[PDB]
Formats: C-alpha cells, sequence, structure tokens
C-alpha cells in the first residue's frame, strides 16, 4: 500500500535524523569509553550488576537496521549508557565522570532533537 510506504519513508527519516543525533553524542566521548560493548572476558561479573548493558556500537547496529520508532526508543538507549556506567562504577573514577560528562554534554544536543523531531513530524 502507498500508506505502508509513506510510513516506511517517515522511518527512514527518522532513522538519518537519529544518525546524526547519534555522531553528535558519540563525539561528546572523544576518550571512546563507551564506543564497545562492557567485554565479559575482562569484567567477568559485569552481568550480575548491570541488567540491561549499552553502548554507541550496539546503538548503530539497530539504528541501521532501522529499530528505533521514534525517539523515545532512542533516548531510553542512550540513558542506558549513561546510566550504567554511574552505576558500575564509583564517583571519583575516570569512568563515571566521562558519563557525567557525556549526559551534561548530550543533553543540548537532545534538547533539539526533540524539538526537530515534533517540527519535522
Amino acid at each position: 500500500s502507498m500508506e505502508q510506504v509513506a510510513m516506511e519513508l517517515r522511518l527512514t527519516e527518522l532513522t538519518r535524523l537519529l544518525r546524526s543525533v547519534l555522531d553528535q553524542l558519540q563525539d561528546k566521548d572523544p576518550a571512546r569509553i563507551f564506543a564497545q560493548p562492557v567485554s565479559l572476558k575482562e569484567v567477568p561479573d559485569y552481568l550480575d550488576h548491570i541488567k540491561h548493558p549499552m553502548d554507541f556500537a550496539t546503538m548503530r547496529k539497530r539504528l541501521e537496521a532501522q529499530g528505533y520508532k521514534n525517539l523515545h526508543e532512542f533516548e531510553e538507549d542512550f540513558d542506558l549508557i549513561i546510566d550504567n556506567c554511574m552505576k558500575y562504577n564509583a564517583r571519583d573514577t575516570v569512568f563515571y565522570r566521562a558519563a557525567v560528562r557525556l549526559r551534561d554534554q548530550g543533553g543540548v544536543v537532545l534538547r533539539q532533537a526533540r524539538r526537530e523531531v515534533d517540527s519535522i513530524g
């Protein structure tokens, strides 16, 4: 149907905007602390601590399968990256502090992305 096609075009356009949001968020992590999943080889106990691991590579895989239906879903995954890190790592660590900075800086980007996703529909 043409209705199904039009919906697909909207998903595709959301996907393009989210790809740029993701690139911008990731630039706020120049150290690449959040680039890849936490290794179970190097933190064998990780899954006893953190129930839903997340990282930028996993987000990117989901995005390219057009697996985010809306900005809310994408933000949930970004928030997991930050929130997981602030639970597993202590306040006085390079990891926790990198999450704080990603959150603060990412908040700016997400504030306007929410307006762009509303605005362009």
